[PDB]
């Protein structure tokens, strides 16, 4: 008797993105889950090697699989082609952004081990459309704009507390700006308590995002799930990161009802591109988020206690975590724990 | 010379109590002049910004104000951007410094100032709506090359007067390219002008996230007004909390000196509150108006009092009351 063989999408990236993903295939092939790997590209590389930011190629091959592993994409700051991470999270409509952040051992985090909180973050409208962004002729005045719907506060809210009652936590927190930005933010907090109202055994609590990043440093071990809109969630998520030992330590998977992308919460980060300094630990953790979700939950289990244990030894650890060693140095002694 | 003082909402008034008390223990040679603004001038003359209070604040310049409340969802919008637009106070300056004994997370090395703009940015009534049916909701952002070249200069002018070294642009150019991308080209040509201070771009979420890390490696942080506000709360949370925050609202003409905290309706009333933020608000004000030996004098005696332990509201660890901590305070004076 084999396991079934599953193929996923693999896109490799952009900066740190190729090295961290030789290094978490190197695991995941250490780990034998029985995936086959199917390469696909985005962003950058795409756009140089097809004259598409997005081929028909990349969508037909996430279309097949529905799971996709992905490196970060450099979106280029100011003047320049818009995000194919948004643009991918928007096709495949992946509206839940899950964001778990949990107190590892021995990494340079300034908190204690308390830490263990969901975000989970509206991954397809608010603040961040390319729609509506304009600049006046003479370069004097720039608008863009922001769009909240019932139908996707009410699905990523949901979302909020059937995560809630399925891994047996008991508080969400709706994160908001209602009191300045009624229209919007406001509409997404009415629809978060109409939501609550079915939910009546777990504690349902608000709170506007200037004060949550306050409390998230000075008790982040109130939060149990925090549920909030597309920029707010990317500050928190990018917060909660650095409460747990910073951007090596962070997945967050883009879920949606037929297709599901699983990345780390860091970007290309182009400081140390090329130079095998990266953290493979979050795309790590973020592939332990893609074994959850097509049912090798042993396997995630084991990929995660292989990582806790390797920081617990000390072993081959990463300059972000104190270490000296190197992407495939700290992944091999990840591996050599399975 | 004559202030206006607004008394707020929730613990505006306890803690506006023990300021005023501990500026007489001081000698200031302040005359307060009371306003209203927000609910308690809705109840009494049905206008949350009376011609009167606005009056007042023309003729002094310089107001010390508590927090007021707005109310979440529906209802009015915000008196504090209501008079920051009206009277141009384009420069919100919150200094973040670590403290003694003050049960914070953190090291003893936070020493930034966020150059907050305070006039645009997506805190814009106009442009909210909701569709007929309550289905979709709209809400916009404004930047202009005007508003962006001024609280940049007043980054860098800044960094000059206080002998700082640098400045970090925080924005989201890469997602929102039109309002927070014009916002850094225009804080790249200024940098330009102030060639000896340090030019630092920094995108929003790795900010907050070096935040946490290492705060340390930040001097001044100059943004837009929404993330102004967020970075701001994060920054007081890394120095004890909302209890040490000032936040002054500086303008060409006026100013208007206050806690960033707000209202704190869960604790109201109960003399819970702690004054340090609106205090070191005041001492903000008093370098304003030319006292510097007072607000100096007003920063050490606050300080001696957490190394003394002396009366501390509850958020320091503290069993004293927001008066006792004013008294602790006034007698190091
Ligand atoms: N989902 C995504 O693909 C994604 C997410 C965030 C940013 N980005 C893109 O990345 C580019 C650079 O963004 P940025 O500089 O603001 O943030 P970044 O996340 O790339 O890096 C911020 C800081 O964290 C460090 N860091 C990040 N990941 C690390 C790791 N695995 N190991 C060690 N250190 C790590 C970096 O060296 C850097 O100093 C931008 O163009 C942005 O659009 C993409
Ligand atoms: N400039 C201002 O006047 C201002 C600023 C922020 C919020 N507000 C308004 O205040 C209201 C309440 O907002 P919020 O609850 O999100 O934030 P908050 O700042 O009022 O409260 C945050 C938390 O910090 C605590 N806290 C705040 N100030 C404190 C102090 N001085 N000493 C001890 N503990 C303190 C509170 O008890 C609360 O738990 C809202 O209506 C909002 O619009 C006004």
């Amino acid at each position: 008797h084999h396991h079934m063989t599953q193929t996923i999408t693999v896109i490799r990236g952009d900066g740190i993105g190729p090295e961290i993903m030789d290094a978490t295939l190197f695991v995941l092939d250490a780990l034998q889950a029985g995936l086959t790997y199917e390469y696909a590209d985005a962003g950058l590389v795409a756009l140089e090697k097809h004259g598409d930011l997005l081929p028909e190629s990349t969508l037909a091959s996430i279309t097949k699989n529905k799971v996709a592993l992905k490196s970060p994409l450099t979106t280029p700051v100011g003047e320049g082609f818009s995000s194919i991470n948004v643009a991918m999270r928007r096709k495949f409509d992946l509206y839940a952004n899950v964001r778990p952040a949990k107190s590892f051992p021995n990494t340079k985090s300034r908190f204690a081990d308390g830490v263990d909180l969901i975000t989970v973050r509206e991954n397809t409208e608010g603040a961040y459309l390319s729609e509506g962004q304009e600049v006046s002729a003479d370069g004097e005045v720039a608008v863009s704009g922001a769009r909240v719907t019932r139908k996707g506060s009410e699905r990523i809210v949901r979302y909020a507390f059937d995560l809630a009652r399925a891994t047996g936590r008991k508080k969400v927190t709706a994160v908001h700006k209602a009191n300045i930005i009624k229209s919007t933010s406001g509409l997404f907090l009415k629809v978060a308590r109409d939501v609550a109202t079915q939910y009546p055994e777990i504690e349902f609590q608000e709170m506007i995002v200037d004060n949550t990043c306050m409390q998230l440093v000075m008790r982040p071990e109130q939060f149990d799930i925090i549920v909030t809109t597309n920029l707010f969630g990317d500050i928190i998520s990018d917060l909660c990161a650095g409460l747990v030992g910073g951007l090596g330590l962070a997945p967050g998977a883009n879920i949606g009802v037929d297709a599901a992308i699983f990345e780390a919460v860091h970007g290309s980060a182009p400081d140390i591109a090329g130079q095998g300094k990266a953290n493979p630990c979050a795309l790590l953790l973020g592939a332990a988020q893609m074994l959850d979700h097509i049912g090798q939950p042993q396997n995630a289990e084991r990929l995660r206690e292989a990582i806790v244990a390797t920081l617990e030894a000390k072993d081959s650890l990463t300059p972000d975590l104190g270490g000296t060693g190197n992407t495939m140095g700290f992944a091999k002694a990840i591996a050599s724990r399975l």
